């Protein structure tokens, strides 16, 4: 009966501990209590409380889709990190399971999680390059070598998650974080993650991902599996190359109905892209998932595509390129 007793020992306290203890505790969330995974963040007398033990950086800047991610500092240690707020009432444990104990360089490092009142505060390493989405806004669009470089890295993270039977569920540039120099990319924002065998995504309370990157099986209410992440990642590739999401420049009225009815958006592949770049995007945008490339398959092909155009040579932030 021991799992029960391990969980009760964690409840009512913030402790220094390991990812597996955190995941056990967070399942009861899905008053001050949590597990912190690094000695950079430390509890003080069984507690870790906002504005008492850790402080958000002033003035409060606000990042993420809901401005729910902030820079913060542990008052005792002085170490800085990022914190994501999730409302307790809609917290999904899968978000932690996707990044807890997952020592992979393409997954944002998790430093811990603490429940305080109506919040779940999720602590993680601070990546200073900004998001891939922000990078696209600033540059207009990315050159092909850089676009192949970051898609590869994203697919390395999806390989990792898929091998663990975890599906990201919202793969897009806004959820890829860059290192301070731009050379390392990491998946974040696992709030739509799902633990797998495949079956329909559209049942009960499920909150789905971003409409423009939705795979047709998601939209039609069909059996979904890891392959939905591949579709989205190729929609992300189109976003990088063109500087706008797929589907938006040909349709405006509800985009989910076009994804069901129309052929995939392979016409949005730029003419100037090299053959294998085009080939790879086509293999990730096959409508039926059985015919669509896995993460492993597509990552190998995106790797070769990049080699075929001379490797990564463009600077991280070059000159502006107007979106088509
Ligand atoms: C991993 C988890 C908790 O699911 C998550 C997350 C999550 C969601 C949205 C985000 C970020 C992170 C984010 N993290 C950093 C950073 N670590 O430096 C910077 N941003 C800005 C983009 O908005």
């Amino acid at each position: 009966p021991v799992e029960e007793y391990l969980v009760h020992a964690l409840q009512g306290s913030v402790s220094s501990g390991q990812a597996h203890s955190l995941a056990s505790l967070a399942k009861t969330w899905s008053d001050n209590e949590g597990v912190l995974l690094t000695e950079k963040l430390k509890p003080v007398d069984y507690e870790y409380r906002e504005e008492v033990h850790w402080m958000t950086h002033q003035p409060r800047v606000g990042r993420g889709s809901f401005g729910e991610v902030h820079r913060m500092k542990d008052k005792q240690t002085g170490f800085q990190c990022a914190v994501k707020k999730v409302r307790l009432e809609v917290f999904r444990v899968e978000e932690l399971v996707a990044c807890a104990g997952l020592s992979s360089p393409r997954i944002v490092p998790l430093y811990g999680a603490v429940r305080e009142g109506p919040w779940v505060n999720i602590f993680m390493e601070l990546l200073e390059g900004g998001s891939l989405g922000q990078l696209i806004k600033q540059m207009g669009c990315l050159p092909e070598d850089r676009a192949l470089y970051y898609l590869g890295q994203a697919l390395e993270g999806l390989e990792y998650l898929h091998t663990r039977r975890i599906l990201h569920g919202d793969v897009k540039a806004d959820n890829v974080l860059l290192s301070s120099d731009g050379s390392r990319a990491a998946l974040c924002d696992f709030g739509h993650a799902l633990c797998l065998q495949g079956k329909s995504l559209l049942t009960g309370d499920y909150i789905p991902g971003t409409e423009t990157h939705m795979a047709p099986e998601v939209v039609m209410g069909k059996p979904c599996d890891a392959k939905v992440d591949i579709w989205s990642s190729c929609c992300m590739m189109l976003h990088m190359l063109n500087g706008c999401h797929p589907w938006t420049q040909y349709f405006r009225g509800p985009l989910c109905l076009k994804i069901a009815s129309e052929p995939p958006p392979i016409r949005e592949i730029p003419p100037s892209c090299a053959p294998l770049t085009a080939q790879a995007i086509q293999e990730g945008l096959r409508k039926e998932p059985v015919h669509r490339a896995s993460a492993m398959e597509l990552r190998r092909k995106v790797g070769k595509a990049l080699q075929e155009v001379g490797g990564l040579k463009s600077p991280w932030k070059g000159e502006y390129k107007e979106p088509r």
